[PDB]
């Protein structure tokens, strides 16, 4: 005659769909979920903010292709984890955000409950679908729909509601076992049609100057061989966006990284895998485009991204592993890219590459290094020990790290993304640790540490084999604005603080870094602990431009 | 340099995305939109209220799987066009709502300007995706985006926000050569794997009891032989939802359609084609189903519709055309239906439509028609007359002409669909006459017409070949109901009004049909003059039921 | 031990609020609850569409004072009556919309319910508060938020959503009568503080050239003598808006409504009373005000509606009796207004009315009436009997009704108002006719009607004195526009139809007036003989201008 309740069928339903980890902060109404999640014997991790919580879970998507899963409570709790959601779904990243609310009765008529918020309505624009678990028995189906709508399609955020008089409901034993079940399939296959690879793969045949453009949802794809298979059978020169560094390893020959502007401004045609023609891509048209459309292959999940913002000549809609397997058959026994365009940019990549080792090996004085050498540590560190997951924010800090750091491996590099936002780097941290069980280093700009730097604690109380090094400049983009008014500091201006004391306060390992040669110590001696550490990596002050890479983007006054 | 404006670019693009037809009211600021589209000799329906005008668009899209076009002017306009989008996106039917918009800076700042709303904002509820076009150079690429959300995926409804300001910009003749383009392939094939194919086939294989459920959306996919063949070729019962009515001839051998209640309780394995497992269905549970959990196959081409309310054993993503070739295929050569299973149906369908014949020849007195016998009518007519449209509304109304009238083509039945819709009635007839060019017949409850009875008018004024068939009881359900207190009409209770003379004073033909024989010679004749006819079949005030066969699903009071 | 239910304490808690009337549609959920309110002995008007029944509800609100209560179904009925919600909203008329709605569980888990849709929701941008009572005891708490929220304040539209299984829960009678109860004040007055006034006062004493503008919103305020004795006591010149016409009588000799244009452009002051800088004034801005900033002193409840538009010298936040009351007492005393400028505006007042009778007078045709010469003779009608509700709708039918037809009591022209909706003429009539039990008249563009045309069928049902003029010039400004093609009728032609045949085909009686003689006798035995009729006025096909008086406001091309 045993009964079971609302914590329970809940926690076996995210087991069922082989959810063991979430990311969050507890509280009224969800706190005891949060207990009996580990009685039962699954991972919690606490944050300090729900955000970084939902930073972390949102990366843990990404990074294993099912949903990361975080808890929050109601009204304010959600709105700080929806911020993640958000962002999450923006980026494409499978995440079910789960939150407490309350009294449906006090809250429909708006009288002032606890924390009262209608938290379904509120989460809409920030995820692909907003649902509601009432009652005790939908719980299987109500946890079978995030599921499937975080994985499957363009993969992205899930809002579920729990009002707080679920988790006390009852049903027997017999009954929830007989409404607890595992989905088939959540993130199926989606072929394309023969003609759709056809009409891709006579673009590639006929191309003069090829290039394919590897996006992030290439990575999420987990198919690295077939894809590197492609550029290698294809002998098509290709580039990597930010975070699909590492999916081909980023020393490969063919890749044209190096020779970005030059390579897509005179490109013919340009194939697009997983990968928005986006503000990262200038909207497929300008100057860095030669002012002219290109014949653009592309190959997307979404059907409805094709032609968002230039005419594209061969549209494969599909799931990218389905649609390059198809591509690379229909191009089999083609010759490969021209010899002359692949040339000209391998000449080119050669001698941007040569120039920045001038760069990194340049001296400077103590506690004054500049980008090049800093990282220039960072990137010989990272070729002895690619299996770590490099976080990255910033605008110099991450502008410099992405040229400078290659990644060998697919998935390491977690980066400010689509939205360029400041904030993911300890979330990610936390994350990545979690779910790979190997060391993350991240390269954090201070300004970007500062939006969420108390979550240090966070990685300290779990003893995550995490090494912050902090790119300390004293500012955003600069440390050395002037006071625009006698005894008053400049809006851009940070304390050129002890980051390592902090870390410290909290039993992590504290470093400073005047010099590549610290630095390199520190950084060989912080990773090999395993252990919490941080690097106050000292920049100089004046170093940085303005916006880093896209400063052109700022807006200024001509009056 | 010769110019062009917004006017004439919207144009071109709606023509290169194969638009020649749109349905509207006119009015600040798009009126002169409407002249030039019919100056340029394309074709525009002027309603008597928007609302019709968007029905009619919504079901042009279902017809032809290219969406209909509604045009409509700013607040009001929109609002009442934005009800019909929504009926759309809940049907999956195709359709882009144009509504002309105010000032941005004024409407931004809520000063309070002509028919001021931010009706892009309003609209996002009621639609795939909410566009605005705010620049001439961006009119290519917004209607190829409404286009592609519109009938790519799930097929549903999107509006596209067009500003007063947009239309008298100017770009040159030259430029906007440039800038026009013709979206290659929106509506792509989405092909689904091996083994989801494989473990449907299996299922279906292993069945003992079998069952194909044919929905509305295996009817819009258009591939009405890959869809007869998989009936067939495996032997099974089918049965139709009420759009799905002649997708295969309602008289099919193969049909337990007159036999559904115990076909659906009966059967161990159940094949869903383009149709969701919702109200319609009772979600898959109750006793209508046996009170048991069947093993649901199902192919569609939204992902996440997967396990929404059950469930689903088999389920197989991608289009219907697609998932059902292969599924063919797969099946080649299996056995067909158990033979005692499929004759069993059979011997329930016949004495079923045995008793259904006693009551359709019946006889009833002059002016006093039950259903049965004026139906029966109509029945006769479509079964030698079957290339016509029927559009058909109502309680009762509907859901005998549901059971009784016989489509042996498919896309000819037109009905209130997911939401019950009392209103769809003559904006369907508009459409469904202009897209076929052929002729319509609607059956229309007293008061399921009054929601759109005005547009009798527009029906005349186009001379279509429209036949509507009013079932006058006298009002919803019942025309008897006792006056509640003294000399007070009930709320139930409608004028059993001369309907023929309301459509003769706008130029149309009468008839008053008071028996079957009446009813027939006056269908005979309206369907043959190929003008706008209405026959006002006087039905018995007593003939009705509560809400049909849905009248379980009144809340009733108990005290 | 006696128990009641959901149905009942909402009819009970409706009474409480001094609600005796609803308009709406029945049909599931809430067919039982209108049988119910009209067996307690409460009288309820069904319509033909929601729409029409919300028009009428916000009508009857802009009477009364007191919410016009409109009652619909879910999803669909609700979205129609959401549409009139909106535009209550927009004209500050207090309404309540009440719509059942579905089952939680599956509207949340979007299933796929009967009527599925979040109406809660939905409603948010046309109301200003959206709220749902879930359970039964609070349905009296529930019902007077919606009752003050509608009152209160700036007064507006308020969506109360009341799912399904609200209806079956029982309560106990004793707790029931516990927890009905009836709101103290729920419109309360609101008095500005003396130095808010006394800079009005300044503004006033200092005008060389004042004017008053009177708003509907002063019409709603009803305090007609007060608002009227302000104007005798000061001596100042006044403007009526369109429904503010008869809170003083039309042809008082201080109306500068014949010489509107001049006295706007040549004020010094301009004393706003419940009227908005909104597009009707053209913003407060551009050549309509004489390219300049006037010193505006406005009375308005809405704090914030000040500085909406221009920078106003002296703003008076309250209720429009309180202003008033404490504004003459602040001028008592004073000299009167300027003679010379009361003097110039009389002048032009004379001679432009001079004008139009010449107009008025003017012989046309049999069967084409010119907008002057018709509308005389409601203008005489109406001077003649002025306790009449005048409904009005249209472009020229509404704008030279507007400033030919003299209104001399308050509150009964009633006409598109700030959206300038097309649609409202119908319910206008039904509901206007329901509150004040004396004759309707409404002027209708023949385009206009045909938005709310087959509710004629509900003023029959309800024998209501209702006489609709349509103004039959056979289209939309115009009927005469040139086919665009051979053979293909213009967008902006309507048939020139037997709408009196259509008044009759549902017991009414229909009129042709081919003369304005004819049209006299129609009208004077229509309005005489307290029943249900429509005098179809011929006008010359030829007689309107584009859009009438807001013709400048089309978008047109140059190209
Ligand atoms: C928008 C964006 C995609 C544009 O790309 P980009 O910066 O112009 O190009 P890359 O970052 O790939 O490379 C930078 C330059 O270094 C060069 N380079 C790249 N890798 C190199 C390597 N390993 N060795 C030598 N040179 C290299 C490239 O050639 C390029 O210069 P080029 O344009 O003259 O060819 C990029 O700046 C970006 O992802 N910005 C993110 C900014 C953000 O969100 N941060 C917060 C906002 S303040
Ligand atoms: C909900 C719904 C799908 C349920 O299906 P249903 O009505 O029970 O089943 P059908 O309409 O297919 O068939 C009706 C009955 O007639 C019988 N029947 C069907 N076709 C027949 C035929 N041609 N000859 C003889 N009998 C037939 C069936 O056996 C069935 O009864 P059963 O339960 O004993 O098997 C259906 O009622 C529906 O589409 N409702 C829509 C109503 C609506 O929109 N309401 C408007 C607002 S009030
Ligand atoms: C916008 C609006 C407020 C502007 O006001 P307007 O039309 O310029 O001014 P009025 O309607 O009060 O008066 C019209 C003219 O008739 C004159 N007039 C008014 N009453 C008169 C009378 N009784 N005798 C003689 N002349 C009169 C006025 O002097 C004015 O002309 P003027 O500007 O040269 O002085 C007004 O046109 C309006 O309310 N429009 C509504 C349109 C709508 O919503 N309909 C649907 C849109 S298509
Ligand atoms: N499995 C998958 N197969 C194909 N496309 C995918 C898959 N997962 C995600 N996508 C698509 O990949 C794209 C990611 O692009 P974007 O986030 O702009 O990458 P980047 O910023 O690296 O260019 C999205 O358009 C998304 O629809
Ligand atoms: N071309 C297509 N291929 C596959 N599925 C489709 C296609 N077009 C529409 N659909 C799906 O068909 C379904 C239609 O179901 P529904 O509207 O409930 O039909 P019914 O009411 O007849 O059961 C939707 O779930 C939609 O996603
Ligand atoms: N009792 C009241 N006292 C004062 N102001 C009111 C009252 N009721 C409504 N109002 C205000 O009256 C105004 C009505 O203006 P509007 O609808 O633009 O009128 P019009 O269109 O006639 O100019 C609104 O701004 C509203 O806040
Ligand atoms: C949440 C959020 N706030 C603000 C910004 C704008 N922003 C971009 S980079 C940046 C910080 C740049 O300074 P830093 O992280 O120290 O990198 P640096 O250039 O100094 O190396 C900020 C605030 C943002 N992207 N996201
Ligand atoms: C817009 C809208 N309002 C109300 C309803 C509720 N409703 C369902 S059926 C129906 C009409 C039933 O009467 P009728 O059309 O005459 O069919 P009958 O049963 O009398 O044959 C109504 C109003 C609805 N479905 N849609
Ligand atoms: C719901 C809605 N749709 C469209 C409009 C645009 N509109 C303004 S007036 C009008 C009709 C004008 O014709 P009519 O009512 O016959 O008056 P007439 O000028 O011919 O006398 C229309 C459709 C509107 N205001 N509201
Ligand atoms: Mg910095
Ligand atoms: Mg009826
Ligand atoms: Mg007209």
């Amino acid at each position: 005659v045993e009964l079971t309740d609302g914590f329970h069928v809940l926690i076996d339903a995210l087991k069922m769909n082989d959810i063991d980890t979430m990311y969050g902060v507890v509280g009224i109404p969800i706190t005891n979920l949060a207990r009996m999640w580990q009685d039962d014997g699954q991972r919690f991790y606490s944050f300090r903010h729900e955000q970084h919580a939902g930073y972390a879970a949102s990366i843990a998507g990404y990074i294993e292709g099912k949903p990361g899963v975080c808890l929050t409570v109601s009204a304010p709790g959600f709105l700080n984890g929806v911020t993640s959601l958000a962002h999450a779904t923006t980026n494409c990243f499978p995440m079910i955000l789960l939150s407490g609310s309350s009294e449906r009765e006090i809250v429909d008529l708006q009288q002032g409950d606890y924390e009262e918020m209608d938290q379904m309505n509120v989460a809409r624009p920030h995820c692909k679908a907003s649902f509601r678990i009432n009652s005790i028995k939908d719980i299987p189906i109500g946890i079978a729909r995030a599921v499937r709508t975080a994985v499957s399609g363009r993969p992205g955020g899930v809002y579920v509601d729990l009002p707080a008089k679920l988790f006390g409901q009852t049903i027997s034993v017999e009954e929830a076992n007989k409404l607890l079940f595992k989905p088939i399939d959540p993130a199926p296959a989606q072929i394309p049609a023969e003609d759709a690879i056809a009409r891709a793969a006579d673009l590639i045949k006929n191309a003069k100057r090829p290039v394919i453009m590897l996006g992030k949802g290439a990575a999420y794809a987990q198919c690295d061989d077939e894809i590197r298979a492609l550029v290698e059978e294809t002998g098509i020169p290709f580039l990597p966006m930010g975070m699909a560094k590492g999916l081909l390893p980023d020393n490969h020959p063919q890749s044209a990284a190096a020779t970005r502007a030059f390579a897509l401004a005179q490109c013919d045609v340009c194939v697009l895998i997983g990968a928005r023609l986006n503000w990262l891509m200038q909207h497929g048209k300008g100057k860095t485009w030669g002012d002219e459309l290109k014949k653009y292959v592309q190959i997307d999940i979404q059907a409805n991204e094709m032609d968002s913002n230039q005419p594209i000549a061969a549209p494969v809609v599909g799931d990218i592993k389905s649609a390059v397997s198809l591509l690379r058959k229909a191009l089999k026994g083609a010759p490969k890219a021209d010899a002359e365009w692949t040339g000209a940019l391998k000449a080119k990549v050669d001698g941007n590459k040569a120039k920045l080792a001038g760069k990194m090996t340049a001296e400077t004085p103590s506690g004054m290094m500049n980008y090049s050498n800093s990282l220039g540590v960072v990137r010989d560190f990272m070729l002895a020990n690619p299996d770590i997951s490099l976080v990255n924010e910033g605008a110099n800090a991450l502008d410099n790290t992405r040229m400078i750091v290659d990644m060998l491996k697919p998935r390491k590099r977690l980066d400010s993304g689509t939205w360029g936002v400041m904030g993911i780097g300890m979330g990610y941290c936390v994350a990545a640790a979690a779910v790979t069980g190997k060391p993350v280093i991240a390269v954090e700009g201070d300004s970007a540490f500062g939006f969420s730097g108390m979550e240090l604690e966070t990685i300290c109380r779990y003893n995550l084999p995490v090494t912050v090094i902090i790119m300390n400049n004293g500012g955003i983009y600069k440390g050395n604005e002037a006071d625009p008014q006698p005894g008053v500091i400049s809006c851009t201006r940070l304390t050129r603080g002890r980051y390592d004391m902090m870390m410290e306060a909290f039993g992590g390992k504290g470093y400073v870094a005047n010099t590549p040669a610290e630095l390199k110590a520190a950084l060989e001696e912080a990773v090999a602990s395993g252990k919490p550490c941080l690097i106050n990596a000292m920049i100089d002050p004046d170093a940085g431009v303005e916006s880093g890479r896209i400063k052109s983007l700022n807006v200024v006054s001509k009056v």
